[PDB]
C-alpha cells in the first residue's frame, strides 16, 4: 500500500453522508494494512479529485488558456473540459502538446471555428472569433471528431449576439444541424443570444451543455422558466466568468428550484486567482454554498455529474475502488469573503472551501506540512 | 580524425568563385573538413554537389495552421535542409510553433514572426478559409515585443500581408513596430493600394519585399512596362526581393520582363503550402522553381545563389550553411540536372515548356545520410 | 482527391498483377476526375511498406533514426520499434515520437526498464540489463495495460554475451515469458547467440510470438548438425509462431537463410532491425526496399516478398484492412516502386557477397492520402 | 503595474536586516517603485522572497523514474528555478531539453552526466540500478558535441562517485574531472561513500566546482578523524569551491552538520536531491522550505539560508540579476512565505531526529509575472 489517507471525513455523494474511513492507494488506483505513506486528515474532508467542466487551457495555442497542471492541482482539480479553446486546426496539437503530457486529465469540446479561440485574449488588442457558417469546414471537423472519439465530447458555439452583429446563415442553427448529422453533443455560450431562452432550449437535447444559465446578460432564463426546466429534466446539463454570472438570476432561479447540474469557472489568465468573480473552482463552489446550494449538491455538480458526462462514471469523479487515485482533501473554513458579479453586486460569505492536498494518479502532488 | 563521410567524383559548386571544382568532400560529425578513407564512401560520379539548399519563405507551422507541411518529410528529399517561415505564428501561437516544430526538426527552421495575433492560423480548408486580421487596433506591441526580444535567435523580424474599416494603415504601423523594435520586415506585397514606386520608399537594408514578379495589380513595372527606378535602386541599397512562386504570386509577363531589363531575384523561394508541395506545376518543389528560372535564362550559379548564399545572410548563418566550405554545418544536396520536357504555369495559367529540370538524388543533413537513392 | 493512373497492383492472394488505377479521397482508398493525377506507368502500385523491426526511438536512444525523415522516401508507412523503449520512458517515446510522427508505429516494450538507450554511440555503447532481479513487473503491466492499444508485447534480448559472466538470478529468456505469459501478451526475442538451442528454445514460443532473426546463423542457427531446419522450428511457424529476418548487421547468414529457403522455410516478416548505423549506409542493411531486394535475388517469389511487408505484419500489428493492403476503406498509405535493372551485391554478417540483378526503387509514397515524396518524373 | 504585493517585508541579504517594503511586477520584470495596479496582493505578515531556486533537483520526468515535474510540485512550495543534477547523459540531453526545459514554467538549468543514459536507470524501487560510470563507456566526441550545442544551459558535468558504484578501467572521477578540464567547464560529483578522503577529493576541484551533499557523514566525511573540518576543505570554499548540501534520503547526517557548522563551515548552497520518493513525504528532504527549515531550526542565520538558495545559486546558473534577487529588472519570480510555529520533526539518514519549533510555509507564488499560486488567505 502506497498511500493512506486517515482520520478524514468522506463525503459520499450518493447518500448525502460523511463516512469515517481511510482510503487506500496503491499504484494510481484507489484499492479496498501497512502503508508506504500515511496522510493525516483529521478535520478535513475527503472528496474526489475535482473537475472543472468549462475551462481553457489550450495554453500556446491561444492567449486566454491556463496550464491546468500549474494553477489547478494545488487547489484540488486533477481533471477538466476544454471548452472548444481549439478547432479542428489546432486540435491534434493542443491533444499532442497539452492533454497527453498533462497529469490533469483533460477532455475537450471542438469549436466549430477551426482556429478555436485563439484571437481572443491579451487585452482588448484581441479580437472575437469568426463563427460564420460560411466557413465551417464539415469535411474536417468530421475527420477530427470521428479520430478524436475518446476525447471530445462534441461540438462547442458561442453565440453570442456581438459575434455575427453579416453571415450567411444562423451559426447555432448550422452548428446544431452539424452536431446532429455528426450524432454528437454541443456546448453553447448563450450571454446575450440573438434569440430568447424559451426559443434557444428548442435546439438542446439529452447531453448538450447549455453553459452560463445564469448570465442575466441580454435574454436570461427568466421572464423564471418553463421550456428551461422541462429541458433539464429530459437531459439538458446547465460557467461563471467575469461576465457570465449575474447574482439577480442565481439567487432568484435558486429560490424558485431551479439549480446548475455543473459548477465550472471558464477559468482564463484574466480570472485565475485574481478576481472575486472566479478565482478557482473552490472560489466558485464556496459562492453557491453561501447562497444556499446544498453541500453535497455542490460536490456532485464538480465531480460525479461531469464525471459522467466525460463518460468517466467510475473512474473519476468518485472514490470507490478501482478508481483512478484523484484525491482533493479540503477543509472548510469560517472567514468574511466576498463574491461579486458582473454588474458589480457583492455578497459577503461567512465559509470558503481551502484545498490542504492534492493525489493525482496516485501521486502527493500538493500536501501542505500542517493543514 | 578518421572521417565518417566521403562524397568523392562529384562537381563541387562554388558560389563565390561561380565555378566548380573537382574534388572529395569530407564530413566528421555535423562538420564539413578540409579535403583539399571514411566510415562511409558515396559516389556523386556525374552529379553536381551544391550546399543544402535554403527555402527562404516556405510555411511550416504544421499542427497550428492549415496551410503549412512538415519540412522534414517532404523537403529534404528535394534537397532542402534549411527553411524560413514567413510569419506562419503570431504572438499568440509562436513559443508553441518553435517548441513542437523548430526545436525538434532536423530542417534548421528560422522564422519571421507575423503582426496578427493567431499568424495564418486562419486560411486553408479551401473555400472555407478565411484571411487573416491586420488590423492595427489588434497589434498587442507589448507582446509582440516580448515574442521577438525573447527569441532574436530565431526571428528575424515580422511578416505582414499587404493586399472592413480598419484604424491605421498595415504596413505604416507595421513598419513603425518593426523600426521601434529595430528588427526587419518582409511584405507580401501583391495587390496592394500604392504603387510600387512608393511602397518601396519605406525598405531598408536587409528587408524583404515577396513576391517581386507577382504581375496582379501594381506590379514592379510602370505602365511604359519597366522595372522603376526605385525598386532598381532599393536593391542598389540592400532591399532584398523574393520571388516566393506561389499559386497566385507569378507571372510570367513580369518575370520575363524584369530580367531582360536585368532584374533578377535576390532570393528564389516556393511559398510552399500543402496544397502546392509536389502537386500542381508552379510551385512543385524548391527544385521545380529553381528549374523555372534556369529555363528563364538566369545563370545557374545565381539560381544557387540566390537560395544557398544569399537567404543564409539573411537568416544571419554566414559560413555555416548556405555553403560547402570547410568548417560548414554538413549541409549536402547532390543532384543531377536532368533533360526532359517540364511544363511551368504561372497564376494566369499561361505556360513555358522547358528543356531540364533539377534532380536531387542525395541528402545529407548534420552530417547524418537522411536521403540516399541506391544509384544515383 | 488522388488518382494514380496506369500502374500495375500487386495481388498477393492472386498472385497476379493487375492493371487499375487506385482512387484516393481524403485519408483513405475508395473505389473507382481528380485534383491530383499521378502518371505511374511502368510502375507497381503497393500498399504502404511496414517495416516490423526497426528502432525508432530517437531522441532517447542513440541507435534509433526518425521515420519520418529516412523512411518514407523509401515507400514505408508503418513501423514497429523492437523495444527501444523501457517502463521508464515508453510514455515519453510515445509522447514525443509516436503521437506527432506521420508513419504509423506500434510498438514492442523492452523488459529492460530503459531498453536499448545504452547501445550506441559506437563501440562506447554498452550492453542492457536483462537482469530479471531488475524486472519491475508492476510497471511493466502498468505501462502494458494503460497502452494495450500501441504495445503489442515485450521486447527480450537473449544473447549468451548479454548474460554472460554478469551473474544473473535468473534465466531472461525463462523470466520474460513468465511475465509475458502471466501477463496475457506476446514476447519477441532477439534469438543470436542463443544459450539454448533451437529445437529447446522455441518450445517457449506461443502463437503470435516472434522469433527475431531467424537466420542469424550466429551460434545455435534454426538448422540442426546436418543443416536441415528442425521440425520443432517448421512445426511452430504452422503453430502461429511468427518468424522475422530481422536483417541487422550481424543477424543474417546467407548460408542459414539460402538453406532453410532451399527446404521450404520462408521468414513470415521481413525487416530491417533498422538503426543510425545501418540505414542508407551499408551493403547488409540499407532500408527496406534493399533488404527486401536480397531477398527477391535470392529466390523468394515477389508475391511473398509483398506480403510479408504488408498483409502478414499489419495482421501482427492488429490493424488488418486499415493498412498493408489497397483495398476501399483502407487508410491511403501507398507505395509506387519500379524493378530497376542493374548489378547490386548484397552482403551478410561474415562478409559472403552475392551479385543481384535488381532491386526495388521507390518513385512516390501518399501517407494518410498526402503526396510526401514524389519524384518529378520517374 | 500588473502586480503589486503591499504589506510585505523584503529580506536584505546583504546588509542582513529586514526592510518593510512593496514590490511591483509589470510583465514579467519586478519593477523599480521605491518612490512610488492591476492586481494587489496584501502580504500582511509576509517575507517577501525571490522565486526560490534549488541547485540539485532531478528533474527529467518522462525519461527517468526518479525526477518530478517542478512545474506541479514545485511551484506550488516557492521554488521557480531549478538546476537538474545530471538526470540526463549525451544520448537523452536533447529530449530532456525539448520536452521539459523548454516548454516548461519553471527555468531550469542542468548538469550533463558523464553517463550517456544518466540516472535513466535508478528508481522504481529496489529492481532499479546504478548508473554506469567507466571511463572506457565515455563518449568524449558526444559528450563535447552536446554542451557545446547547449552552453546556455548545461553548466558542467554530473559524476556520482559513490564506492558502491564502481565496486573498472580508470577512476571515474579522475576522468571526469579530466574530460572537464579538456572541455573547459565545471564539474558536480556526489562526493557521498566515495573511495578517496575528503582532503584528497578536494584538490581535484576549481573554483565553480560543486561539492555536492557535503554534510552526508556515509564514509569520508569532511570530518577528519577528530570531528573537525578539514583545512584542504575550508582552503577549498575559499578559492571558490560551492559546497552544497542536498540532503536527499542519504546524503544528510546530524552530527557532520552540526559539528561544521560550530565551527565556522556553512554550505554555499541549500538543495534537496529531490525525487519523486522524497518530495512531500519523508521527514528528511519534503520540498526546499522544508530543508532551509531544518536550517533554519539548526543555527544558521537567515539571510545566509536565503543567500544560498537565492544569490548563490543564481551566480553558479550564470543568471546574476535575473533570477535570486528581488532587484528592479529581475524575472518577476516572487515568493510570499510566513514564519509558521509549530512542533515539526527534522530527521536524517542514520536517523537521528532534531525537534523545532517553527518552518517555512508558502503563501503565494508569482512566476515570469504570472500568479500560479495564492492561497485565498494567508
Ligand atoms: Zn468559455
Ligand atoms: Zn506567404
Ligand atoms: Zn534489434
Ligand atoms: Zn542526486
Amino acid at each position: 500500500l502506497d498511500i493512506v489517507i486517515k482520520n478524514g471525513q468522506i463525503a459520499d455523494i450518493e447518500n448525502r453522508t460523511y463516512i469515517n474511513a481511510d482510503i487506500g492507494i496503491k499504484g494510481n488506483r484507489i484499492v479496498d494494512l501497512q502503508a508506504e505513506t500515511v496522510i493525516d486528515a483529521s478535520g478535513c474532508i475527503i472528496l474526489p479529485g475535482l473537475i472543472d467542466f468549462h475551462g481553457h487551457v489550450f495554453h500556446g495555442g491561444t492567449a486566454i488558456s491556463v496550464n491546468p497542471d500549474i494553477v489547478c492541482l494545488p487547489n484540488g482539480v486533477t481533471s477538466m473540459v476544454d471548452a472548444g479553446s481549439s478547432g479542428w486546426v489546432n486540435y491534434s496539437l493542443f491533444r499532442n502538446s497539452v492533454i497527453h503530457p498533462a497529469m490533469v486529465k483533460i477532455k475537450s469540446y471542438l469549436n466549430v471555428v477551426n482556429v478555436g479561440l485563439s484571437t481572443l485574449g491579451g487585452g482588448p488588442t484581441g479580437y472575437l472569433e469568426n463563427t460564420n457558417p460560411a466557413n465551417y469546414n464539415e469535411e474536417k471537423i468530421a475527420q477530427t471528431l470521428n479520430d478524436n472519439r475518446d476525447n471530445i465530447l462534441g461540438l462547442k458555439l458561442r453565440y453570442s449576439q456581438d459575434i455575427a452583429r453579416q453571415y450567411a446563415s444562423d451559426p447555432l442553427l448550422a452548428t446544431v444541424a452539424l452536431v446532429r448529422k455528426l450524432e454528437t453533443s454541443i456546448c453553447v455560450h448563450v450571454t446575450d443570444s440573438l434569440l430568447c431562452a424559451d426559443e434557444l432550449i428548442r435546439y438542446f437535447e439529452e447531453g448538450d451543455i447549455y453553459a452560463h444559465c445564469f448570465h442575466g446578460t441580454g435574454h436570461s432564463i427568466l421572464n423564471v422558466y418553463a421550456a428551461i426546466k422541462e429541458a433539464q429534466s429530459r437531459g439538458v446539463i446547465f460557467s461563471n466568468g467575469v461576465a457570465h454570472f449575474d447574482f439577480k438570476v442565481a439567487q432568484s432561479a435558486m429560490e424558485q428550484g431551479f439549480y446548475p447540474d455543473i459548477i465550472s469557472t471558464d477559468l482564463t489568465l484574466r480570472n485565475s486567482l485574481r478576481t472575486d468573480k472566479v478565482y478557482s473552482l473552490l472560489h466558485v463552489m464556496s459562492k453557491y454554498l453561501n447562497m444556499g446550494m446544498p453541500f453535497f449538491d455542490v460536490i456532485r455538480a464538480v465531480t460525479a455529474t461531469p464525471a459522467r458526462l466525460m463518460k468517466m462514471q467510475g473512474q473519476i469523479g468518485t472514490l470507490a475502488a478501482n478508481a483512478i487515485a484523484d484525491i482533493s482533501i479540503v477543509k472548510l473554513r469560517k472567514d468574511k469573503i466576498t463574491f461579486e458579479d458582473t454588474r458589480g453586486k457583492t455578497l459577503e460569505g461567512d465559509c470558503y472551501l481551502d484545498n490542504c492536498a492534492t493525489i493525482c494518479n496516485g501521486q502527493i502532488v500538493y500536501r501542505r506540512l500542517r493543514f
